């Protein structure tokens, strides 16, 4: 399979960490230059008409949305289902956390930072408050819990690691969210794809310089 | 099980349509008054600390995020898996469309309309353009396709019906998106929960008056 991605991109990094966790290798890895509008070529649009990254191309099957890709990888290539168990309630909790990561947590990241880094607009107080609301919820989810979505490390932890590490490299101070801070330091240690993720975070950090 | 919801709410309506499709009855249905901040009671926060609707409470298991609830209902209570097949590639396509519905399509709805209806702010041109971008993508997804996420009617069609019907009742003109318009008229006919959804849309419409 071919992965179309950028190393700096959080949704790409969640996919990369998942592949590492599963021992999956991508036979082709292609960095898409979005500045050069490489995602708008007729060839790319034929694979993914939404012209987004990450995009996976697996023997004529095309897939996008990072969190859809993460579940697909576990279901198709996982030697076990530990990261996304077949148990309906376990899966549902992980799914809720994945939608939270997209719709609340990472959404707060992009809505606060993207206008500054890409449109040179001033920092917005209301958008910052939404980050804080999102971290408060995550901090609550993690109260008395080692992992973010059940008794075991799961896809939710990978997704949150990609997002929270982006906040980290952006300089968002989350020290006061004690459960988040504790979860984060622990999860790093359990994630074989952590180096690669943090290296990508360093690439993303260039947008601030 | 108990459903906490509002009839006007699109993510609630997607859950309601799913229950109808599956022949699922909720033993308790509770309308949450969000104006009266009923979601902030200690009792509600104990079930769902994110204080959102829809929330499902199923024998001590609490679940939120509409699209997580939709999959949970099919997996736990479905007499078959037609709406969310076990096939890994079929599921992945439906999952991508569900994330699209949350992160692109319904996101464009709330970001354009909510500031007007709730904060009395003026209509924003950039936010309207994002609606159009989202409908263009959906129109492309539907090119030569009867349904939105595979050869059969699925959870993706239910999710999109909840979202597109909200656009409809809000007065967003999507006639020019020929595939969307065609898909919409057809999908209504195949959806046993359509009346209830459209009735909820009428309740939501009161925010414009
Ligand atoms: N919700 C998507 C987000 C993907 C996304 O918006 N990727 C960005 C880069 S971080 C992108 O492809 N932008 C280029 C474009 O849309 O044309 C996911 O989780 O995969
Ligand atoms: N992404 C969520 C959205 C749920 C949501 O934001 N619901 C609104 C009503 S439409 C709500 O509970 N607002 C009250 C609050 O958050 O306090 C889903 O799909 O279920």
């Amino acid at each position: 399979m071919d992965l179309y991605y950028r190393p700096g991109s959080a949704p790409c990094r969640s996919v990369l960490m998942t592949a590492k966790a599963l021992g999956v290798e991508f036979d082709k890895k292609t960095i898409i230059n979005t500045r050069a509008r490489e995602q708008f070529t007729p060839e790319y649009l034929k694979i993914n008409p939404q012209h987004t990254i990450p995009t996976l191309h697996d023997h004529g099957f095309a897939l996008w949305e990072s969190r859809a890709i993460m579940v697909y990888l576990v279901e198709k290539y996982g030697k076990d289902d530990k990261l996304f168990p077949k148990d309906v309630q376990k899966q549902a909790l992980i799914n809720q956390r994945l939608y939270f990561d997209m719709g609340t947590l990472y959404k707060s990241f992009s809505e606060y930072y993207y206008p500054q880094i890409f449109l040179k607009k001033p920092a917005n107080e209301e958008n910052y408050k939404k980050i804080e609301v999102a971290f408060e919820f995550l901090n609550t989810f993690l109260e008395g819990q080692t992992y973010s979505a059940g008794g075991d490390y799961s896809l939710a932890d990978i997704a949150f690691l990609a997002t929270v590490s982006t906040f980290d490299v952006a300089g968002f101070d989350f020290k006061r969210y004690a459960n988040v801070a504790r979860w984060y330091e622990n999860a790093k240690k359990l994630t074989p794809g952590w180096e690669e993720n943090w290296a990508g975070c360093q690439e993303f950090r260039k947008y601030f310089d």
